[PDB]
């Protein structure tokens, strides 16, 4: 019928994944507006044409990403990360937009938004630095009324300025000098908040981890951010295969995550690592093998995650790579880790015309 869009095609992987992870119709009927709304103007833009911009959200550059994680006895919780300010002539007119798409979600669900008002001129500047002005993930609880999270970029005005850039973001947020309890980092890729119906700021800090190690890895976390030591070596050797034991991970970076949630706190809750298992396999089917095995070692069933690629697209998982882009395992102090699968749209992703060489 009609040519597809990036509305059409990430739409109906949302809705599709959105059935496996269990979403009622209605649910999934609510997210995919939400999604299309996100979007803007480019949801609009038939596949055919060139990315809108070269959006540093996937590889491929598709402006939408997916992800479900599993925490053991629940149902799979399924996240959309996008970029509304995708097709913006500019990157201040892209953090604009993004802006104003989140300023609309929280006219419809009504979450506070005094914790990303504290933050703006830290991070939506004129003449902003990449490779990010503003994303926001979706949580697409059950309900329809989504779980908000808006990630800024700490190097908007230069790599040189990220540290003070986030030392200043935590002090805003009531967490005075919490900058110094973080590990030995590469850089500052994203400040993130949680905004829901709590004016109590949940704010999340990434450092990038270039050559990480799985010792390295195990000392990046305390006891009380949820993990312990043998589990983070244990993820990253699952997750990392031939990237293990080899001098540190030789593939993009990895990442951690460290989550500052209780009021004036100096000291991080949460914690989590993230291995670009993309870079480390010959294909999804190696990086399917490798989510199941970090799954069934947290006492979880994969045939979801299964059914999620199969969601995604029809190509086989054997026959490409990059649609398992990450693996994640994520701490809470005083809960079960949680595995984290983030999946690739690959919207732009596409098996070249079939024409037939006949001499």
């Amino acid at each position: 019928m009609d040519a597809s869009t990036l509305g059409s095609f990430t739409g109906g992987q949302l809705r599709r994944l959105g059935s496996v992870a269990g979403l009622s119709r209605a649910d999934v009927e609510t997210y995919a507006q939400v999604l299309t709304d996100a979007l803007g103007p480019v949801a609009q833009r038939p596949l055919s044409l060139a990315p809108p911009t070269r959006t540093f959200l996937s590889d491929d550059h598709t402006p939408v990403e997916f992800s479900l994680s599993f925490r053991p006895g629940a149902a799979p919780a399924m996240r959309v990360l996008v970029e509304p300010g995708c097709g913006a002539t500019s990157l201040a007119d892209n953090g604009r937009a993004g802006l104003e798409a989140v300023r609309t979600m929280a006219r419809r669900w009504h979450f506070t938004t005094d914790a990303l008002d504290e933050l703006l001129d830290l991070f939506l500047p004129p003449a902003p630095q990449g490779p990010l002005a503003l994303w926001c993930a979706l949580e697409l609880r059950p309900g329809g009324v989504p779980g908000v999270k808006v990630y800024l970029n700490p190097a908007v005005g230069g790599e040189e300025r990220s540290a003070a850039t986030v030392r200043e973001a935590l002090r805003r947020l009531g967490h005075h000098q919490a900058f110094d309890s973080l590990p030995q980092g590469s850089g500052y890729p994203f400040l993130a908040l949680d905004l829901g119906n709590w004016t109590e700021p949940r704010a999340k800090v990434y450092l990038r981890h270039d050559n990480l190690t799985a010792g390295r890895a195990a000392r990046l976390s305390r006891t009380d951010s949820g993990l312990v030591p043998t589990a983070v070596e244990g993820f990253f050797r699952t997750a990392a295969g031939p990237g293990s034991d080899a001098g540190g991970l030789d593939g993009r970076p990895a990442q951690s995550c460290h989550s500052f949630t209780d009021p004036g706190a100096e000291r991080p809750s949460g914690f989590t690592l993230y291995i670009p298992v993309r870079d480390y396999v010959r294909h999804d089917g190696e990086a399917l093998a490798r989510a199941s095995t970090v799954l069934h070692h947290h006492g979880m069933d994969a045939s979801v995650l299964h059914r999620a690629l199969a969601a995604l697209t029809e190509r086989r998982p054997e026959d490409g790579v990059g649609l398992i882009a990450y693996l994640a395992l994520a701490g809470q102090r005083d809960q079960p880790p949680r595995v984290t699968a983030y999946l690739s749209s690959e919207a732009y992703t596409v098996r070249p015309p079939v024409v037939e060489l006949v001499p």
